[PDB]
C-alpha cells in the first residue's frame, strides 16, 4: 500500500495544535487540517460541519468505505465525514482490511476523548456509532496523489 506519507502526516499531526490552545488529538477538524497541510493538499477549512460542506462542494465523492480504503491504498488522501446537528466529525481514512467487511481504517482526533480518537487501529465503524457508521460520506482528493513514485 502507498499510504505511508499519509500515515506519517497523521502521526505528526497528532501532537500539533492547529488552533491555539487546542490539541489536534482533541479537535477532529484541526487534526485533518494539519494532515492536509503537511501533505500540501488543499482542504476546505472551518469546523467539521463546514469541512463536510466544503468537501461536498469541491472533492470527489466515493461510493463506499470499500472504495475509500482502496483509494487510500493507492496513496490518495481520503476523508470520512458526517455532519452533526450540533457538531460533525471528520477522519482520515488509511489503508487496511475493512472492519466487518464494510468499514475502513482511520486516524482522527476528537473532543470526545479516547472514545472518538483513533491512531490507526480503529475503523470508522469503531469511532462512529452503530447508526452513523452506515451513513458516512467518503471524499477523495483525486487531483494529485499523496505518495512518492515507487
Ligand atoms: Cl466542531
Ligand atoms: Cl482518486
Amino acid at each position: 500500500s502507498l499510504d505511508q506519507c499519509i500515515v506519517n502526516a497523521c502521526k505528526n499531526s497528532w501532537d500539533k495544535s492547529y488552533l491555539a490552545g487546542t490539541p489536534n488529538k482533541d479537535n477532529c477538524s484541526g487534526f485533518v487540517q494539519s494532515v492536509a497541510a503537511e501533505l500540501g493538499v488543499p482542504m476546505p477549512r472551518g469546523n467539521a460541519n463546514a469541512m463536510v460542506d466544503g468537501l461536498e462542494q469541491s472533492w470527489t465523492k466515493l461510493a463506499s468505505g470499500a472504495e475509500a480504503a482502496q483509494k487510500a491504498a493507492q496513496g490518495f488522501l481520503v476523508i470520512a465525514g458526517l455532519k452533526g446537528r450540533t457538531y460533525g466529525h471528520v477522519a482520515v481514512v488509511i489503508s487496511g482490511p475493512l472492519y466487518r467487511q464494510k468499514y475502513p481504517m482511520c486516524w482522527c482526533g476528537s473532543i470526545a476523548g479516547a472514545v472518538g480518537q483513533s491512531q490507526g487501529l480503529k475503523s470508522v465503524g469503531q469511532v462512529w456509532n452503530r447508526t452513523d457508521r452506515d451513513r458516512l460520506n467518503y471524499y477523495v482528493y483525486s487531483l494529485a496523489s499523496c505518495s512518492l513514485p515507487r
